[PDB]
Order: structure tokens, then C-alpha cells, then sequence
């Protein structure tokens, strides 16, 4: 609610979106959603990256990914590690609906 978005289109669907705060009429960088699509151009993943003002950066952060089965999407969740360097799997938090 104290949040304001920005969003950047490629052909008709959304590649990134950007989150803000805003002291006034100055924004500052939140958030930063980075989209991916199939052919068929479902969406399958949302990369979810943080601001980190006092490196002054964009940091991978949570990242999500989506399959489409006949019946059932499958939604997982990875974190990013930085030692790894590396999107790792959270398997405990997979879901599966029709």
C-alpha cells in the first residue's frame, strides 16, 4: 500500500516489474520482479530481487518457477545462496494444484 510499480512490456506481456517507496515524490528502489515464458507464453518463473541501497545493487533474492502439467501446475521455490552463487531448491515448500 505504501508501494508503486512500474512495469516494462515486451509483446504484449510483462518482462519486469519494478517496486518502489516513495518519500514524497522521490522513489527508491524496492523490489524488482524479472518474468520468464514458455513458447506458449505461460509464465515460468518470477525472479523476485531485493535493492540493497548501501551496496547500491539489485540482490537475488527468491526466485519461483512454474510447470504446467495436463491437469496440475507444479510451483517451486528457490533461494538464492551466495556462497553457492546459485538458485538453490526449497523442495519442502513445492505445491502441486489442478
Amino acid at each position: 500500500d505504501n508501494l508503486i510499480y512500474n512495469a516494462e512490456e515486451v509483446n504484449g506481456v510483462v518482462v519486469s516489474e519494478t517496486i518502489f517507496k516513495m518519500e514524497g515524490t522521490m522513489l527508491t528502489n524496492y523490489m524488482k520482479h524479472n518474468y520468464k515464458y514458455d513458447a506458449n507464453n505461460q509464465r515460468t518463473e518470477d525472479e523476485a530481487q531485493k535493492w540493497n541501497s548501501n551496496k547500491n545493487r539489485w540482490e537475488n533474492n527468491l526466485c519461483i518457477r512454474y510447470t504446467y502439467g495436463n491437469k496440475s501446475m507444479t510451483t517451486e521455490y528457490y533461494k538464492w545462496n551466495s556462497k553457492k552463487k546459485e538458485y538453490i531448491l526449497v523442495p519442502e515448500m513445492t505445491v502441486t494444484m489442478d
